[PDB]
């Protein structure tokens, strides 16, 4: 609806930045409605869910394993690592560092499950293969996040996102069990709560990722819907804004509050 549009370009205005937006039927794939869906800006943590998903495709190829066990040390803790940093005893299995990487914000769960696949570079062929030949990831945690003005780097496209994600979700792109576990871990986000989910009514499902990285960029994808099932994906980006944490947490709820009121 072109109301909750009026408030997405309103966020662009107050956040002196770019904004980008898309709302997709996770039915049918219909663009409903969009901002800026063609431009890149950098993914932040919301890669993760794609890495998973990369994961969740090798343990249906064989290639990987849920409860493999990764042993790492001291040395690879990088900022922001809270669940892994108190794992370094013993590790964590491959299904503890996505829980870890998709509900809580922890960049060494990332890398790891990055080295499992092969780096940045297979993610980025995982999903040119799958076909999102836009979205790509080129460094690790945390450099990924740098947000260099007109940089293409760990970038993606509202659309692209929204798309890929669509079909993560629901297409025949992983198994059943591993769909499942992929939007269980976005439904258990446990960071994202004044983002959309501040303006999710009751008895509404959400699976969402959130990300936040340098010079201001901010981002949200979820996908959320009436009476427990999810029913469309909204996919929110921006960066180059200097506003405080608190005012882009507050223009991307009240972007939901409006999605939401125009359902
Ligand atoms: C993704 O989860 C990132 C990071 C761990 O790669 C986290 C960081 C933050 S807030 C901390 C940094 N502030 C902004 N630069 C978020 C978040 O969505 O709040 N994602």
């Amino acid at each position: 609806h072109p109301e909750t549009l009026v408030k997405v370009k309103d966020a662009e205005d107050q956040l002196g930045a770019r904004v980008g937006y898309i709302e997709l039927d996770l039915n049918s794939g219909k663009i409903l409605e969009s901002f800026r869906p063609e431009e890149r800006f950098p993914m932040m943590s919301t890669f993760k869910v794609l890495l998973c998903g990369a994961v969740l495709s090798r343990i249906d190829a064989g290639q990987e394993q849920l409860g493999r066990r990764i042993h790492y040390s001291q040395n690879d803790l990088v900022e922001y690592s809270p669940v892994t940093e108190k794992h370094l005893t013993d590790g964590m299995t491959v299904r503890e560092l996505c829980s870890a990487a998709i509900t809580m914000s922890d960049n060494t769960a990332a890398n790891l499950l990055l080295t499992t696949i092969g780096g940045p570079k297979e993610l980025t062929a995982f999903l040119h293969n799958m076909g999102d030949h836009v979205t790509r990831l080129d460094r690790w945690e945390p450099e990924l996040n740098e947000a260099i003005p007109n940089d293409e780097r760990d970038t993606t496209m509202p659309v692209a996102m929204a798309t890929t994600l669509r079909k993560l979700l629901t297409g025949e792109l992983l198994t059943l069990a591993s769909r499942q576990q992929l939007i269980d871990w976005m439904e258990a986000d446990k960071v994202a709560g004044p983002l959309l989910r501040s303006a999710l009514p009751a008895g509404w499902f959400i699976a969402d990722k959130s990300g936040a990285g340098e010079r201001g960029s901010r981002g949200i994808i979820a996908a959320l819907g009436p009476d427990g099932k999810p029913s469309r994906i909204v996919v929110i980006y921006t960066t180059g804004s200097q506003a405080t944490m608190d005012e882009r947490n507050r223009q991307i709820a009240e972007i939901g509050a409006s999605l939401i009121k125009h359902w």
